[PDB]
């Protein structure tokens, strides 16, 4: 197989006419069908059930954007024989067939982008250049991987020669493993964990967020008009601790592909550990987890330019991000002056329905605008309270960007994990405490420096431990291919999505030794 | 760094005079040293403890080959905080550096071979072939994981450009973990485990198997003398249920390096999973386990050349590796010429105290000496005896050669590994019913066939569910990088050792990015 070299599928920023006109025939499109039905998907049929889950636009919770059927356990069970049958034959496809595989659901993918992003939108409320965003990147996915998975094909291990033998040592996929997914890149990640796997020869069982069960059975739609064979991709929306949990305990299963809280990757990870009875294997469990994340700016630093990337990395998608800024860390010369201009530019930031393409959109979810305002309640006790800190008025779950001052750095708000548009602003004496506070947290996903000096970028490559680090840019929107996207510490297993390594995750090696 | 490409250290077989006097010499110097004691090996010093390890001679087991120091809790804590010191600045060693300190202990190591063989024969019983061949293995280990620790120097990563950044992706060390290691490779697989994290920038505390306390001092003496910093490695002789699973349960221990018995691989797994109170990272632990070997041998094969081959991997040191051929899957119609032979050649096989290098020199203790027995007594009403089934006469662990036939493929004798010179024949129709039941075990570490016919290699190479596989040659010896070594299913997390791909297992990513 040759195919031009990888590039990222360009952001749309909806700067044209034609795009903005695009996306309206889009929105109108998606909301049309705000009636839709999405039944299961197991063994290369749709298959529906009797109870449903409801999705809800957050802009206007009133308002049903679709409803799926609800996976129980039996319908585990019945995913489960699929994936397992189709694993059979999928392993044995030539590694080039099923790349092209996935390069047929790209291009089906690119083809329906304005649908997916409005469908974005609509249900989990983005605005539309973070709905762009998210759907570029799954397609940026299935496009690495496809190429990625090249690399390991029969058989790629190096091995020393011995006299008088054939030594062959390849790579063979491990079976059939679920993936569980998050709401926040219902397009990107519930994608990227998915083909990966299966690029390699792999079979899953697809478990998306019940805030984003309309959006992945789009993306399924995809997959089934590609022609993945039955069994090899399955979907079942349900409920995490219900179905979810079903599988990762199952002793049938194989991996579990995992990224969402920190509270639901501790069981999955010790749960993973233990073997269920009648389990013949290891299960690997890769789980992708919270973060706390830091911005450093010092006193060398463009003011401008880092207010400027702070409030990107704090307040878009309302926060909702592992990659978000939740810490603003100033050194004393840059603290006044930093400060100001994050305020003014945080204060003139819109807030409403999703579809209006405001700065930030609602929250997800009511129990996310619960959690929220509840940390705000906490905040105010440990900090000074500067910006926001309320809820807006409407139905939709309106949060307004909020600033905290005068945090201590073991504050609950300056530690834990708000997923929501709070940002905590730090005073330290200098970057190397600046350096002590960013890493004094249980967590290591990304952080960032804005600084003019070499010496302290460079001591903050070698000592800022996080897993994505990013100097005088913003800190989100990791993009595939360029910057293999994972943590350290609590914020997960540091398997790098959108990189080389990201597929020997999926596959175990065979030595074969014939003397002639 | 250039050197030489890799070779493998030549396995001597004392078939000169010149070998056989230096090894007459060499096991004369370790009998007369008999007795010795053996600190631990805490951040650079020997230091002694009040209790104490035992060490017997297994070919006479009134005779005391050494004793060592013996580690607790206080010894662990000190361990730990030498180890986690010493990371702070080992890591930042440039790789170069790294391997060369190892090149340094392969030429030490060397230099001493014919006293660690001598060590090996006198603690646990392997006769000279079988010493020789762990200590060339152990001296493999450091050599090739010193040249692959280069592959992944600073900056490693291949990642796509972006335009205005440089994007820069790196593989970092993970910390201080612990080594916890077997009895019967006491010097190739204690090496190993320890040099391959610790090549590439970890630090190790190790825990050496209880029978084999003293060659794990001199390995120490090598490491001490080769001048690795004061707390990179650290040698902890102790009880495995007792310091082991301590460590293993530590919020400190950042990594777990095992191979031993499936029981202790299982409780081993399961705890790392866990996340102990204070602990701020998802433990990594790999677990390389047992093996319930089956050589196939199909009526196209030549007999004589698989009934050698059978013998050796079945009896190689007593049956104690998990390698070993336990079973012996035979069609019809080899039936009858492949056991014939078999028999003919095992019944020659002389046994007695390991320095007169016999075939077979005892079990390694009085408890493995009671498991073994314990499976005669079982396979008795299970399949035929036709072959030994008793202990020798003699103080020594030493155990006649033992063939049970018409075994069951689900008997206890055919599922689960005895670990001794105990061969269970299996009688099959064809070589599809002997690829079941080869497969149909718990495990899937390795496996042989002997067949001349093409169609039946190739699909053995396919669907025989090993991690390593020879056609026509024994089953155990993997070579270091010739042959990367580890299983499926419940033989482990399949780590794959003297592979490129081993080093990748005591790593993290970080991706850094400045946008000019
Ligand atoms: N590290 C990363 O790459 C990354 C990326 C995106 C989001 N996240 C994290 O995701 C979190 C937000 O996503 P979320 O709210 O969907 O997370 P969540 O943990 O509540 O749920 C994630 C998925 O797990 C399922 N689930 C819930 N309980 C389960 C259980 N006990 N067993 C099995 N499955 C269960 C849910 O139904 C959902 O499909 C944030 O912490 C964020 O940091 C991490
Ligand atoms: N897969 C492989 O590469 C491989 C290689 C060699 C040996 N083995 C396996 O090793 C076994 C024989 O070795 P062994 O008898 O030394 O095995 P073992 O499991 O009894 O002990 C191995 C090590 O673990 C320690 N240990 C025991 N209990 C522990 C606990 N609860 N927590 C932490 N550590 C503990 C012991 O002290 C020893 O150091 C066989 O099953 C064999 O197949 C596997
Ligand atoms: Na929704
Ligand atoms: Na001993």
């Amino acid at each position: 197989m040759t195919v031009e070299p990888f590039r990222n599928e360009p952001i749309e920023t909806f700067q044209t006419e034609e795009a903005r006109r695009a996306m309206r025939e889009a929105l109108r499109r998606v909301r049309e069908e705000f009636g839709r039905h999405y039944p299961l998907y197991i063994g290369g049929e749709w298959v529906d059930t009797k109870e449903r889950m409801v999705s809800l636009n957050p802009s206007a919770p009133s308002e049903v954007v679709g409803t799926t059927a609800k996976a129980g356990k039996a319908e585990a069970e019945a995913a489960l024989e699929a994936a397992w049958k189709a694993f059979k034959t999928w392993k044995d496809w030539p590694q080039e067939d099923r790349s092209r595989l996935l390069l047929k659901a790209a291009a089906l993918m690119r083809r329906r982008k304005r649908e997916l992003e409005a469908t974005l939108v609509y249900e989990v409320g983005k605005n539309w250049v973070e709905a762009s965003a998210d759907v570029a990147e799954a397609i940026d996915f299935i496009e690495y991987y496809a190429r990625a998975a090249l690399r390991y094909r029969y058989p790629a291990v190096e091995v020393v020669p011995y006299p008088g033998e054939d030594n062959e040592s390849f790579y063979v996929p491990l079976g059939a493993g679920v993936v569980i997914a998050p709401w926040n890149f219902p397009v990107a990640i519930f994608t990227g964990m998915i083909v990966g796997p299966v690029a390699v020869g792999n079979t899953v069982i697809a478990k998306p967020a019940e805030d984003a069960v309309v959006v992945g059975a789009k993306v399924f739609e995809i997959f089934h008009e590609a022609g993945f064979p039955p069994g090899v991709v399955n979907f079942l929306p349900g409920v995490g601790e219900e179905v979810g949990a079903y599988l990762v305990e199952h002793p049938r299963i194989r991996f579990i592909n995992f990224t969402g809280s920190l509270e639901v990757g501790l069981k999955i990870y010790e749960a993973a550990g233990r073997l269920a009875p009648g389990q013949t294997w290891f299960k690997r469990a890769y789980v992708e987890t919270g973060g706390k994340d830091a911005i450093i700016v010092d006193e060398t630093a463009d003011f401008d330019l880092a207010a400027e990337g702070v409030v990107v990395s704090a307040y878009g998608f309302q926060g909702q991000k592992c990659s978000a800024a939740s810490r603003l860390i100033l050194t004393q010369g840059a603290y006044e002056p930093v400060l100001e201009r994050v305020l003014k530019r945080a204060e003139r930031l819109s807030v409403g329905p999703a579809e209006e393409n405001p700065d930030l959109g609602p929250v997800v979810s009511a129990e996310q605008e619960r959690k929220v305002l509840s940390y705000i309640e906490i905040g105010k006790n440990e900090g000074q309270l500067v910006l926001g800190g309320k809820r807006l008025e409407g139905e939709g779950y309106f949060i307004a960007p909020t600033v905290f001052t005068e945090v201590p750095p073991k504050a609950r708000i300056a530690q834990e994990e708000i997923f929501g548009p709070v940002l905590s602003v730090i005073r330290v004496k200098d970057f190397a405490e600046a350096l002590e506070v960013a890493n004094d947290t249980p967590y290591g996903l990304t952080g960032g420096v804005y600084s003019r000096k070499r010496e302290h970028l460079e001591w903050a490559r070698r000592e800022f431990h996080v897993g994505n680090l990013y100097f005088n840019r913003k800190i989100t929107g990791a993009l595939v291919g360029v910057q293999p996207f994972g943590g350290f510490k609590l914020s997960g297993t540091n398997a790098k999505t959108g990189a080389l390594d990201y597929l020997r995750l999926f596959l175990e090696m065979k030595a074969v030794a014939e003397r002639f």
